[PDB]
């Protein structure tokens, strides 16, 4: 979990430009493939598939027919008050409308209606005419055999639909809505790109205050985008994906993708400022940030997984949008960006107590429970604003023509005796339907109840099956009702399904309830699993846990009361009403993978900073102090996406967008500020508990003069052992062996130990110690200086002997005044930088930076093994 991203920072920049040249090739790829996913979404996947009712649903329709009465209905009116009887205006629209069928019969069943026949003796058809005779309205079903087919043939037909009658006429039922909230979804789209890009752009720019490092988390954002349509456009081929995936992509396109490379080209920087050459800069900004990046994409993906529990196509398809798009803006942002980083180096720069935990706590169990409130539905007209004309088309449908819009219960009987089902059955079956109480009459009479499903030319009309149905007279009763008829033990060798548009819904609605339990353990566990294995500590995943339980709740009462309730609904222009069932489960994934988030890219950088060699109330306070800015930057850049999608049509996207903005912006006050830097010392030592090598002088000139455990010739010709130890310069060999005998203290007949030579490396460090500290030009610098820069700096006199560096008395002044730059770029002028350049540059950059790194991750090894000076005896 520690050396892959070592491996891994390393190799990006050796392969920078392939790297560049080919994710970028695949997202640009990706993209002129994903543009086509528009018109291969669903709107189906809100029902249970498994369910009863919608087997119940599959059977009636298979056999009887689709229901397409409410496909499309039409309300004419006469112009100039004329009324509806008048033989002139009828003639005109009916052969108007007959014109319309004839022009479409690939996608126009035909148009029914009293305008047809308006002689009839008919109650039923004559009801379809108002009694002031101003309105009538005709019912025009259409071909097609699944909900996306058949809108795709309303939208062909609507336009020279809405001009007859010279546009006096009002268009509603079931695909006039489904177009109207379906085509919300673009809108959103362009609405995101003309207001959060732009303010995107400004709050990127205002965090970096330079072009270039402002313009590449936006290029990421892009590309991710890009690369997660052209995905979901392959996830297309192979099972359907909602329309509500779209937006998904976007959402963490330009939020998440750009948040990560925030991070990164942020980090990049700073360790640019730390004087750190940028190939090195490049592979600590994977090996700290790109492994958080990764592991906060992980982390998501283990939030959103779970909701692969519950059956709705709906919650499976953004479920899929999530994983795609996170990951790809993780692993975009350590390839694509870090390359880009890789090559340009510097020149992103280039361009111009209790006290308040207490009183927070009481205000956040303050809010949790206005749930209890929260109530479930399904989709009405009511999605949409109600000032938007198709919803008042079909409000008002309902108002001059009442009692035609019915979501009857269906008892679908079969026998797979696969003979007929006798009268005396379903006599039978009617007869156990009306033990259960609360069903509608409109005739007084229960034997004209539960009559059979009406039938058309698309069913099978198989003898086997039979489909009664009922409306029914308070629709709250309906999940009892449901479980009532289903207790019914059917006849002798039939089976007897449930159906209509509640018993989808309620169905619906079981399932979630259902899984909630265990899709709350799973998520829950899984993420704190997970931070345990990021920072090692116990505790730091349980407080993040009952945080994110907290937040929750909050976020959920602040919804609750704005949308069951309506509090800001007549500011912001929706209904109140109950909610989209499997929009819960949903919003308390991706709510839950918010702020466990946020509990990683704070913490994770205190645990950084505390594990460098820090007590508690600093590293916190480092950890806070250096996220700071950079979580509010990237808390704003979330909450303008979002912004934007406040303003949906669509009641279930204002709902989600809320819940973000509602929770991202608890966490990054509320949270981040306040409560957890008070939990965060007030149990402040125990915040790493869990149950379950440092660099040095010998390891950094172990690979500056190598380390070799038997007697060599160096590149003079003398006698060397260990660590650049010379023995004798005599040609012969048992001179350097008798002189290896007398140091080590035993027969090593010219082989040593490891701790051997570390006991003999010492020596000679001691002995060069000694004389630094003899010497007047060098032993002040040498006090001046830590323990990691006094390293750097006995190796030059291993190397090249005190007089030697000894002369370098400007940059060991400048070193002495801790003036670390211009030390770094006076010594590299030397002439001992151009002869020994490898070491040269590693020495230098031990004393630009002050720590070991250029020695922890080194090029190659060396060849010619030269002994140093000061070698004791
Ligand atoms: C982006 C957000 C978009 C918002 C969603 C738009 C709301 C509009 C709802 C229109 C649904 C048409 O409802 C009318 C139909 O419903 C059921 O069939 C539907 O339910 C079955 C089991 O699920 C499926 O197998 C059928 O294919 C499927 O047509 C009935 O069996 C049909 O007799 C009837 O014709
Ligand atoms: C969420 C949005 C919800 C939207 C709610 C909208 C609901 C609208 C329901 C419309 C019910 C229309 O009613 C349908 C009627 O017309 C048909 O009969 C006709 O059949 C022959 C056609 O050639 C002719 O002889 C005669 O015109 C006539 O008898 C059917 O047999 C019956 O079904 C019923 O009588
Ligand atoms: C700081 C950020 C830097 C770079 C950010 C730029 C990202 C661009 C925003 C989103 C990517 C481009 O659009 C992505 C979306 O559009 C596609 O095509 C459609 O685009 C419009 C839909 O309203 C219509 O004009 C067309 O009918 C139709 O083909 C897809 O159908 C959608 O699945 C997809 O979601
Ligand atoms: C899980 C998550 C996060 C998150 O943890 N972000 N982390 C990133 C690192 C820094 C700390 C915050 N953000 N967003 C997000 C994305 C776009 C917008 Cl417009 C607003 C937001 Cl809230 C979402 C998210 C995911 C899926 C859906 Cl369907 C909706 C929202
Ligand atoms: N790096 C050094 O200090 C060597 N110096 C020589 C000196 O200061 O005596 C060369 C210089 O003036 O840049
Ligand atoms: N062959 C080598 O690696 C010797 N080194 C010099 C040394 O290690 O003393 C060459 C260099 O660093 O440029």
């Amino acid at each position: 979990s520690n050396a892959m991203f070592a491996w891994w920072g390393r190799t990006v920049y050796q392969f920078r430009y392939i790297v560049i040249g080919v994710m970028v090739a695949l997202c640009l790829g990706g993209g002129v493939y994903g543009i086509s996913l528009g018109n291969h979404v669903t709107q189906s996947g809100f029902y249970d598939e498994g369910s009863q009712s919608v087997a119940a649903s599959l059977i009636g329709d298979e056999v009887y027919g689709r229901d397409r009465t409410s496909h499309v209905v039409a309300i004419l009116t006469p112009p100039d008050d004329k009324k509806v009887t008048d033989k002139a205006w009828q003639k005109k629209v009916t052969e108007e409308l007959d014109q319309v069928v004839k022009d479409h019969e690939d996608q126009i069943v035909g148009w029914v209606g009293w305008l047809k026949a308006p002689d009839t003796t008919d109650p039923t058809v004559s009801a379809m005419k108002t009694q002031d005779l101003r309105h009538t309205f005709i019912s025009i079903p259409l071909q097609g055999d699944d909900d996306d087919e058949i809108l795709k043939n309303y939208q062909v037909v609507e336009p020279e639909l809405q001009q007859v009658n010279g546009g006096d006429i009002r268009l509603a039922g079931l695909n006039p809505l489904a177009s109207e909230l379906t085509g919300t979804i673009g809108e959103d789209q362009k609405r995101a790109e003309v207001a959060a890009i732009p303010l995107v752009a400004v709050v990127l720019f205002f965090v970096f205050g330079t072009v270039i490092a402002a313009a590449l988390p936006a290029i990421i954002g892009g590309l991710a985008i890009a690369g997660a349509l052209g995905i979901m456009r392959l996830v297309a081929e192979f099972t359907p994906v909602h329309f509500f995936a779209q937006p998904v992509v976007t959402l963490i396109g330009l939020g998440i993708a750009i948040d990560y490379g925030l991070f990164i080209v942020s980090r990049f920087r700073e360790e640019i400022a730390e004087g750190y050459d940028t190939e090195a800069a490049v592979r600590r900004t994977v090996m700290t940030s790109g492994r958080t990046v990764v592991f906060s994409a992980v982390i998501i993906v283990a939030s959103s997984v779970p909701l692969l529990l519950f059956p709705q196509g709906f919650l499976k398809s953004i479920t899929y949008a999530i994983i795609a798009s996170v990951m790809l803006a993780a692993i975009l942002s350590i390839t694509v960006l870090a390359a880009a980083l890789a090559i340009l180096g510097p020149r992103v720069d280039a361009l111009g107590p209790i006290a308040f935990a207490a009183p927070i706590l009481v205000v956040m169990v303050l809010l949790i429970i206005p749930l209890g409130q929260l109530s479930l539905g399904g989709i009405s007209e009511k999605y949409l604003p109600p000032d938007n004309a198709v919803r008042q088309s079909q409000e008002q449908f309902d108002k001059l023509f009442p009692g035609f819009r019915t979501e009857p219960l269906t008892l679908v009987m079969k026998r797979e005796d696969g003979e007929p089902i006798t009268d005396a059955q379903i006599a039978d079956m009617r007869a156990k339907a009306l033990t259960v109480s609360g069903f509608t009459d409109p005739d007084n009479d229960p034997e004209k109840m539960w009559k059979e499903r009406p039938a058309n030319d698309s069913g099978s009309k198989d003898p086997s099956v039979r489909v009664i149905q009922n409306g029914l007279e308070n629709r709250n009763d309906a999940a009892k009702k449901i479980d009532e008829l289903r207790a019914l033990q059917p006849p002798h060798g039939i089976e007897v399904f449930v159906g209509g548009t509640p018993a989808l819904e309620q169905d619906s609605i079981h399932s979630l309830f259902d899984k909630l339990p265990l899709m709350a353990l799973i998520l829950i566990v899984t993420t704190t699993v997970l931070m345990f294995l990021a920072f090692g500590s116990v505790v730091l995943p349980i407080k993040a846990a009952l945080m994110s339980a907290l937040t929750l709740g909050s976020t959920m009462g602040i919804l609750t009361w704005m949308f069951v309730d309506g509090h800001g609904s007549g500011l912001m222009n929706y209904t109140p009403q109950p909610l989209m069932a499997p929009m819960i489960g949903l919003i308390i994934a991706v709510i839950w993978g918010l702020s466990t988030d946020y509990e990683v890219f704070l913490v994770s950088r205190m645990v950084e900073a505390r594990e460098r060699g820090m007590s508690t109330a600093e590293a916190i306070r480092i950890g806070t102090a250096t996220t700071g800015r950079l979580i509010t930057g990237a808390a704003l850049i979330l909450a303008v996406v979002a912004g934007a999608f406040v303003f949906s049509d669509l009641v279930m996207m204002k709902y989600l967008a809320f819940g973000l903005l509602i929770a991202l912006l608890l966490d990054a006050t509320i949270i981040r500020m306040f409560l957890v830097p008070a939990v965060m010392k007030l149990l402040g030592d125990d915040c790493w508990w869990a149950p379950r090598k440092e660099f040095n002088i010998f390891e950094m000139l172990r690979i500056d003069e190598g380390l070799r455990l038997k007697i060599y010739k160096d590149t003079e010709g003398y006698y060397t052992i260990g660590i650049g130890h010379l023995l004798t310069k005599s040609p012969s060999l048992n001179a350097a062996k008798s002189e290896l005998d007398k140091a080590i203290g035993r027969n090593t007949n010219g082989v040593i130990t490891k701790d051997e030579a570390e006991k003999l490396f010492n020596q000679d460090v001691d002995a060069a110690v000694r004389g630094i500290l003899r010497n007047a030009k060098l032993k002040p610098v040498y006090d001046s200086l830590d323990a990691v820069r006094r390293a750097a700096l006995i190796n030059m006199v291993f190397q090249m002997g005190e007089t030697g560096v000894a002369g370098f008395t400007n940059s060991l002044r400048m070193l002495q005044q801790k003036r670390w730059d211009e030390a770094a770029v006076n010594l590299a002028k030397s002439r001992w930088y151009n002869q020994t350049p490898n070491r040269a540059k590693r020495v230098i950059t031990t004393f630009r930076t002050g720590t070991w790194d250029a020695y922890e991750f080194h090029l190659g090894g060396i060849k010619a093994f030269h002994h140093h000076h000061h070698h004791h005896h």
